[PDB]
């Protein structure tokens, strides 16, 4: 609805990430999310981004 970027998490205990302006790559956002979800660096390799409305996974 409202303009902007909203990266959601399946854990309701964590606030969804918000962005307003800038240029970013997928890996940077993945790292930022992993910091919020307290994922160890050894296991962040298994995670990525996905879009429900388009059924497409972003490249790294």
């Amino acid at each position: 609805p409202e303009p902007g970027v909203e990266v959601t998490f399946y854990l309701l205990d964590r606030e969804p990430l918000r962005l307003g302006s800038g240029e970013y790559t997928a890996e940077e956002l993945c790292i930022r999310a992993a910091q919020e979800c307290s994922i160890s660096p050894l296991c962040h390799n298994l995670f990525a981004l996905y879009d429900e409305s388009t059924k497409l996974w972003y490249a790294p």
